[PDB]
């Protein structure tokens, strides 16, 4: 049993139900003259889209059952005038892909449905109720995660409408009435206003367009644009990641690198003419959601922008030029910027197939650039679905004055990520020209990123999208995994605090995954919600999308099929609590420790000697392995007697002294207890079990499940440079053996500690997987009488 | 660097090269009047299939390079009359998907190609040599594993031929000139001669047909038939696996269960008429090879047979009825047996689209049924590619009188596997009728499989295909993973010894995988070999397939891109060696131990107490973890001073006494040493990086790579029941504390122990992952003076 929760079902009255059923050729136009048996047989047989003649459909009826002693065929032969509730759903559950005995009992089909959160109609005693039961059924999530109508679509139900060259809606959502055999996958070259490769010419960027062939027949469609720096190819460079096994250095060496923009060379203007594209796409959609929506009439557009394959320029990680080159594609889609058929710039081509409404899609670098482009208020951008996104690039490689890696990306920085996406180097003819420009940018990025001091700067400030949040004009969806330690959740939290204040409509989805999607889960119909959303925002159809579901949806960390509905994500969801350490290694609301406890950090010496992995170190560390926990102070609460939900950003105050005139402190909150927590990533339940359309590719149904027992889980943590004790934006010299007050915030969370578990505050320094790993020892002393951890709880 | 070894390239003379290039519209019909520059530009531009106009192709030429200082476009502008070798392959390597600097240097492109086993022409000094260099290039394996021509195919190169309704060959292989947008995926119902569900009627079996639409225009095509008991759905029943935590029992309780065949009800005969199918397929191809060949004109046919969804009957695991129902599909394909459009049996439909030549495909249960069907000599079956196959069902759940599981399938048996594939239960209307018949078969299988005694029987003998090997008339390819501990390699070895003797053509492929495919590897062009093979065997085209590559190809366990070419797989590949234990725990060709060493087997008591996994136990066991190695005797050789390759089936003799009047002995050979062995499964290198055709789905390029260091690897092992000391087919009572001589064979292998490693013989009893796990202790005493291990080495 798992709850296939459904939030995207729009309440529909019977007249509108009838209208939609007739429109999709499911219900006869004159349904009122049809008797009950004739109706029920036709509606079941129409759902059985794999049988193509009426004879074939009829033979299929023997394979369904209304009870443990009667097939559907034999039921129909009795000339029935109604159908009991259990009888109908003994048929329905099979249409939904459930199996009798193994999933449900003949005796209790609606009991089963109730426990998988599937709706059912209690009363089906006439033609009207039977039609409404079948309308709800078509809108019912099947075992493979998709509503029954999409299973019918996978069986080709909607190919009968192909060639009608128009959108068609069902329960407010676009359905697959487009000839996906004829879908157009072409390539153009948009002209930016940039000259990042210093050749005196506007940088052209290769742009991949997937559009329904129906656009060749006058239908204008919206576009879902994905700004993907990876789209042209990904250069592996992990061996070039900067060494992190180095001692800390004096941050007062900071001299505040400055941001300087690239040369501008303004592009020509569009002149009205257009010739069709002359190149077919070779790169594929990187998110099944886009292909799903493409089968349903929405074009998808993909571009790497400057520095990527078949494009001019260099990557400049996080810079305004990455925003501008990426936004240039929307300007072309809205008909304001020029594009060409090839890189000779001789023949202009337009996005005249586009209805002028653009939304964005994609995660990570792709969701990062949606935040960036949104702040420019570019005309045409109506909505973003920003997934797993960086909202400020300092927050991806730094924190509180210190150099802090993404998980499994030790030593990565702006210069590494620039090369990673510098895929025009793969064109060896362009390599001759681009290689020197790429080298110059490598030197500038390596210098300005300032790994020596870890400090913020005017340079880093250029990559802080949150300081232009006032520019956002589009509606807003953010998606983020609560356990994403790659793009850490601080990014989405801090942009949400700004965006939630703004007049446009906004939602937030937080799932239990790490750097990972949530479009194909058992527990939430995210794809159907986005369908409803994109139809409202990009087709201007009034389908209740602005009233359909809650602002914030937060997947529960104890039950994967529980989704919390909240008005916000902020400390304001809970109430303030403060825990104080004790001299006995405890953590209590009335704690009153007074000792000065010390720990000797041994940098990366012992970690690199032991040869263990970074994730092995982290787990043994938070579990309190003696060998790895020795460089730390641990404070445990007593076992919780009721579950408690920590919400928002915990804030630590800590008075500390260091043996050297420099250093860093890390602070973590850990849940203690041996139990089966959720799997790190969703478990695959039906591999390629979802149809994106008719013969249009698949996705995999999955969901988090109880894992092998673990003894602990990291809730949240953060790091801080000692020399920033006074100012997050300005370092200061410090004396060894003098106490300083650090006050800083941890990563945002939404985490239910279950009863019977303990909460551990850990104070330490070197994080083998995310800080620098010094080659020297350093002793820290913490004044327990001036240390505390404060967080909000619900 | 990895060797993309190529065995499928057929030597072609220049006249035949020219003929094929013209035929695929790559070379102009009057190529002799074209000057060098005009030729080279056209041939490069034709390879660039993603650009669709000549203008677009021309602009692409600037993106390639002939040297570190000249693009291809600028080279062409110099009016060249030849091209140097390094200049050509600086272009070619980019067409092959390699990247300059990151993969190869401008200075040494053919050096790079040499080290990836890519061919290159040393001399390109005129139009003739340039055409031959381009012919070889089109036939050159690209970085994604596919020959360049298939990359062009992915780019739609061959859609220009769609609608010509005929096969087209290139280098002896079928190429994708079929309209895969119009491919036909339909369903019929073949009528068997069986009544396994006791309803008085022939069992019908649902059959899924994928055929090129070109068959509607009179083209007859061959069929690749996959007998898949899973095709209708897979019922999970792992929790029902029989308990293996039980004490051994007296095998003389054996009373020799007998095999009895199901009722026969002969099917009607075909009468000439045929109407087209009325049902579309809902299940997908389960092997990318089939879809690849389907884009190239070969229909693929899939059927679960009796007991599966939309079919009558019950599964009877391994029985003749599973062979007969599966063979019924070939008889329909050859036009000898009837089929209907639906299960009313009212309308006949034929396989008149089929040219009468059938081959089989698929692994595991699917490759098992190919061996079974082959022994019947069914008319139409021309060749099998039998992968990961059982050749005798006793050898899947038993060995030497003992109950021996497949890896991770403890407690599985015939009755479990029957239910697993009993997918017509998913049709709840048929469940009413089938459930009682399934229950009766469960009782009969559970009883006759005789898990109590572990013995062979007349019943088991019914599932021994090797005793009907004389019936095989088809040519033969076997594929098996040397590390498959699910379908253990004994199965393929023993059928190979019979098949290799027969007059028809035969090959064998042994890879380093476990229960896993090898159609998409870096190191071998298996897919292209099968293309050449299927064209020779099913289209009757003389394309050198019978002379193209060696009989046996064996992937090396030390270098994943080394494939051994051998005439056989047998002890005859090496020379006999015998090692004898010592009283000091050593193993030497001149060993001379004389003690009686004992070990106390503690069944599953300690294993189940420790809660560790079965694979954890196995690794710690073969490494010699004190806690788990105590119930065993270990004998180590000294380190090897030269690599040695063990070949064939090692044979152990061992004199043993047991503390109880029953028992079992296990014997393993283990390679000792801490080093990076190959990954358990291939590492994904280009996820979905292979195109099956044009817009026709993908496969993933992969290859075994060095893994994290391990301290040991299992080479081979086997088990034996003490009471079978006299007869493998007949148990005997035994006295406790009396010595018996066991003489038996281990699993077949082909394993190079590297110099510096040791060879360990382990004698033990309870294998926590594959034998019964007794609840009592039992002490074994081994007479070292009458114990030895003999194997052949090369
Ligand atoms: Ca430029
Ligand atoms: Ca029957």
């Amino acid at each position: 049993h798992m709850k296939y929760n459904q939030y995207a079902y729009v309440e529909t009255d019977f007249q509108q139900q009838v209208k939609e059923l007739i429109d999709i050729n499911f219900l006869p136009k004159n349904y009122q003259v049809w008797d009950f048996g004739s109706l029920l047989a036709k509606l079941v047989k129409n759902a059985i889209a794999e049988a193509k003649t009426d004879a074939a459909k009829n033979a299929k009826l023997a394979e369904f059952a209304v009870s443990d002693h009667q097939t559907l065929a034999d039921f129909l032969k009795e000339k029935p005038t109604e159908i009991g509730t259990k009888q109908f759903y003994n048929v329905a559950l099979q249409l939904l892909g459930y199996h009798v005995h193994y999933d449900y009992d003949f005796a209790d089909p609606t009991g089963f449905m109730q426990r998988n959160a599937l709706p059912f109609l209690q009363d089906i005693s006439d033609n009207q109720k039977l039609i409404s039961a079948f309308y709800r059924l078509l809108n019912t999530r099947a075992k493979n995660g998709q509503i029954l109508l999409d299973v019918m679509a996978g069986k080709g139900y909607f190919t009968q409408f192909w060639g009608q060259n128009k959108f068609k809606f069902f329960n407010g959502k676009s359905i697959p009435v487009f000839d996906t055999n004829k879908v157009i996958r072409e390539v153009v070259y948009v002209e930016t206003d940039l000259d990042t490769d210093h050749d005196g010419k506007s940088d052209l960027i290769q742009v991949t367009v997937f559009r329904p062939e129906e656009t060749n027949k006058g239908l204008k469609v919206p576009a879902l644009y994905t700004a993907s720096p990876y789209f042209g190819g990904i250069i592996a460079n992990e061996k070039r990641n900067h060494n992190v096994d180095e001692n800390l250095s004096d941050s007062t060496e900071w001299n505040d690198p400055q941001y300087v923009h690239s040369p501008i060379v303004k592009a020509e203007k569009p002149d009205g003419s257009s010739r069709p594209a002359t190149e077919e796409a070779v790169h594929k959609s990187s998110y099944p959601l886009n292909e799903y929506m493409l089968a349903r009439g929405f074009a998808s557009v993909f571009a790497g922008a400057i520095g990527t394959r078949g494009s001019d320029g260099v990557r400049i990680t996080g810079a305004p030029e990455e925003t501008e080159s990426a936004a240039a594609v929307i300007e072309w889609l809205h008909g304001d910027r020029v594009a060409y058929t090839d890189r000779t710039r001789t023949v202009r081509t337009t996005a005249d197939w586009c209805n002028g409404n653009i939304g964005m899609t994609g995660r990570s670098y792709l969701g990062t650039l949606q935040i960036a482009i949104a702040t420019t208020g570019v005309k045409g951008l109506k909505t973003v679905v920003s997934e797993a996104a960086i909202s400020s690039w300092y927050d991806y490689y730094r924190e509180h004055g210190s150099v802090i890696a993404p998980e499994a990306c030790q030593g990565e920085d702006l210069d590494l990520l620039a090369e990673t996406c510098q895929s025009n180097l793969w064109d060896a003819g362009s390599y001759l020209k681009i290689k020197p420009e790429y080298d110059k940018m490598q030197k500038q990025l390596r210098e300005k990123e300032d790994r020596n001091t870890g400090q913020y700067s005017d340079f880093w400030e250029a990559g802080n999208y949150r300081h232009h949040a006032d520019g956002i004009k589009c509606s807003w969806i953010s998606v983020h995994g609560l356990n994403d330690w790659n793009v850490k959740p601080k990014n989405v939290y801090k942009i949400w605090q700004l965006v939630k204040k703004m007049p446009m409509k906004h939602h937030l989805f937080l799932h239990q995954g790490p750097h990972y999607n949530m479009n194909n889960l058992v527990s939430i119909d995210f794809t159907d919600l986005m369908n409803l959303w994109f139809v409202h925002e990009l087709l201007g159809i009034e389908n209740n999308a602005y009233n359909q579901w809650p602002t914030v949806m937060i997947q529960d960390n104890l039950q994967a099929d529980k989704w919390h509905e909240e008005p916000d994500w902020s400390n304001d969801l809970g109430q303030e609590k403060i825990y104080y350490p004790t001299d006995e290694g405890e953590l209590f609301q009335d704690g009153n420790g007074k000792a000065q406890k010390s720990f000797t950090d041994v940098g990366g010496i012992e970690f690199k000697k032991a040869g263990i992995s970074e994730s092995d170190w982290q787990y043994k560390f938070i579990c309190g392995d003696e060998k790895w926990a020795k460089p730390s102070l641990r404070f445990e609460t007593d076992e919780f007697t009721h579950p408690t939900t920590i919400v928002g950003r915990p804030e630590v105050k800590v008075r500390v002294s260091a043996s050297l005139p420099k250093g860093e402190i890390s602070v973590a909150l850990v849940e203690l207890g041996e139990r089966q927590r959720l799997t790190a990533t969703p478990k695959f339940l039906m591999h390629g079990g979802q149809e994106l359309g008719y013969r249009f590719g698949t996705d995999t149904l999955q969901e988090f499940v109880p894992d092998k027992k673990t003894k602990a889980k990291l809730i949240t943590k953060a790091h801080m440079n000692l020399q920033n004790f006074k100012d997050m934006k300005k370092p200061e010299a410090i004396d060894a053996d003098k106490f300083y007050d650090l006050d800083f915030l941890l990563q945002p969370t939404y985490y239910t500690i279950p009863s019977g578990s303990k909460l551990a505050l850990i104070i330490y320094s070197t994080d083998q997987g995310m800080t620098k790993r010094p080659l020297e020892d350093e002793t820290y002393t913490i004044d327990l009488a001036n240390t505390e951890i404060k967080f909000y709880e619900k």
